[PDB]
């Protein structure tokens, strides 16, 4: 039927179906369009207190919760998909991950290198697709695939 990972569901609040995939998270109204060795991907990571690491260059110390961590990732995510705000301007400020002076960008990569959720994510988003929020042991990801 649909690519790898993608299902419908209905809209609880317009009841209109729409497109939900399990493996990035994300989710669109619209009817997902159609593996390489190598992906390349950009990220902003939220971390918070049960991140493996609870630091960035952002915090010396992270406190806060993984609910207030995803509420931040689902507002970044609005003002991405709205247009307010482009995906690198929101990973160069706010991503836990040094890969913020990079814009987000993490560089190509394969299978076998990224934490499981991420690498799962990263290589079932087609070429120009984000993520929803991704769950590792680092924090709260969305994922942006470049190539
Ligand atoms: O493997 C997933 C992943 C990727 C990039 C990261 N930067 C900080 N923590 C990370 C975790
Ligand atoms: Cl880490």
């Amino acid at each position: 039927k649909l690519p790898p990972g993608w299902e419908k569901a209905m809209s609880r609040s317009s009841g209109r179906v729409y497109y939900f995939n399990h493996i990035t998270n994300a989710s669109q109204w619209e009817r997902p369009s159609g593996e390489p060795a190598r992906v390349r991907c950009s990220h902003l990571l939220v971390k918070h207190s049960q991140s493996r690491r609870p630091s960035s260059w952002r915090q010396e110390k992270i406190t806060r919760t993984k609910e207030e961590a995803l509420e931040l990732i689902n507002g970044y995510i609005q003002k991405i998909k709205s247009g307010e705000e482009d995906f690198e301007s929101l990973a160069s400020q706010f991503s836990d991950c040094s890969s913020a002076k990079a814009r987000g960008d993490l560089g190509a990569f394969s299978r076998g290198q990224m934490q499981k959720p991420f690498e799962d994510a990263s290589f079932a988003l087609r070429t120009g697709e984000m993520s929803g929020p991704v769950f590792t042991d680092s924090g709260i990801h969305i994922i942006l695939r470049t190539e």
